[PDB]
């Protein structure tokens, strides 16, 4: 997969992306790599921080669908046309496919100044795609319409302006060049986002010895397009103090451990030992087994240039608090050669051949952990009227 190998770039915590073309002749956009949505959706009209769009009317195979799409979420929202056309991936597999394709007139805190990309490509399955999950995702009309296999895997590699980022989306397989050892699958739980069940979590060796499903509370997921580790309120609590501990030699503002503030050290001289290794098990295949990631803090601590100082190293604390789950965002990514194996409604990870790390620890997979008579560590989120009305002919 040769051809794909490197077909990922961005700007450091505003997301990866991959250059597709739309319409008839191709037109170019750069599109982020969203494993936490599921709408194929495009600027298609004038934006202060677009520097392009999709233009519908330069496209001889574009067909309107007249049915408007909108979409809020929590800081803010997109809204457009929604449409079909050709896309392509010229980075990617050698097809065509016409996909549904959003085509956003007006938005609010969705596009970023300086991120580069124009668009979002969510990878996740139609039960979460706007308006409804009749609107068939990208990733679905492409193996539908093509004989790409049902699988993609995404390495994710992490003065003036932010450090430049890259990576892989190999689509239709897995590049043994992208990872060193042994692959180990989790089960996909539920096919809407990609949902994991964690059953253990240590910080330094450390088992933080809460119920397991308060890791899964309200669900777990594996997210491209989420910058940092996210974790349910208890759960965040329970690690900070124990990291907090760990590194206690070094007194930061509580500005820092809330993801608000930089801290700095002069030059290459970054205390990375004081900083402990993070562990979450996943469940494994087999019932009663779990693997383990391991990332260390040259994932969760995020280099930021700082002008101001600019021979110094700066960082941001990437892991917060989250009232939605866990996220297993770039952070975690960022350690690992991740498999969205949709066929086999599993998801892999193998050890990153291009992880950051150092002389002495290294981001980890490893397994198998087993458990005698191992809980349910699953959440089952309450069902509203709303969602229990729905008819899903
Ligand atoms: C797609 C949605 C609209 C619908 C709700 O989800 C959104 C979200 C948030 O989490 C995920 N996975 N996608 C999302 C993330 C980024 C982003 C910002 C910074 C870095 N990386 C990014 F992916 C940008 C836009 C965006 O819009
Ligand atoms: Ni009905």
């Amino acid at each position: 997969f040769v051809e794909m190998v490197d077909n990922l770039r961005g700007k450091s915590g505003q997301g990866y992306y991959v250059e597709m073309t739309v319409g008839s002749p191709p037109q170019t956009l750069n599109i982020l790599v969203d494993t936490g949505s599921s709408n194929f959706a495009v600027g298609a009209a004038p934006h202060p921080f677009l520097h392009r769009y999709y233009q519908r009317q330069l496209s001889s195979t574009y067909r309107d669908l007249r049915k408007g799409v909108y979409v809020p979420y929590t800081q803010g929202k997109w809204e457009g046309e929604l449409g079909t056309d050709l896309v392509s991936i010229p980075h990617g597999p050698n097809v065509t496919v016409r996909a549904n394709i959003a085509a956003i007139t007006e938005s609010d805190k969705f596009f970023i100044n300086g991120s580069n990309w124009e668009g979002i490509l969510g990878l996740a399955y139609a039960e979460i795609a706007r308006p409804d999950d009749s609107l068939e995702p990208f990733f679905d009309s492409l193996v539908k319409q093509t004989h790409v296999p049902n699988l993609f895997s995404l390495q994710l590699c992490g003065s003036e302006v932010l450090a430049s980022v890259g990576g892989s989306m190999i689509i239709g397989g897995i590049d043994h060049s992208l990872y060193t050892g042994s692959l180990w699958y989790t089960p996909i739980r539920r096919e809407w986002y990609y949902e994991v069940i964690i059953v253990r979590v240590e910080i330094n060796g450390q088992d933080l010895k809460m119920d397991c499903k308060e890791y899964n509370y309200d669900k777990s997921i594996v997210d491209s397009g989420t910058t940092n580790l996210r974790l349910p309120k208890k759960v965040f609590e329970a690690a900070v103090k124990s990291i907090k501990a760990a590194s206690s030699t070094e007194k930061f503002p509580d500005g820092f451990w809330l993801g608000e503030q930089l801290v700095c050290w002069q030059a290459g001289t970054t205390p990375w030992n004081i900083f402990p290794v993070i562990s979450l098990y996943l469940m494994g295949e087999v019932t009663n087994q779990s693997f383990r990631i391991t990332i260390l803090p040259q994932q969760y601590l995020r280099p930021v240039e700082d002008v101001a100082t600019s021979q110094d190293d700066c960082y941001k604390f990437a892991i917060s608090q989250s009232s939605t789950g866990t996220v297993m965002g770039a952070v975690i990514m960022e350690g690992f050669y991740v498999v969205f194996d949709r066929a086999r409604k599993r998801i892999g990870f193998a050890v990153s051949a291009c992880h950051v790390h150092d002389e002495f620890r290294t981001a980890a997979v490893e397994g198998p952990f087993v458990t005698l008579d191992m809980e349910d560590c699953g959440y089952n989120i309450p069902q509203t009227d709303e969602s229990r009305s729905h008819h899903h002919h």
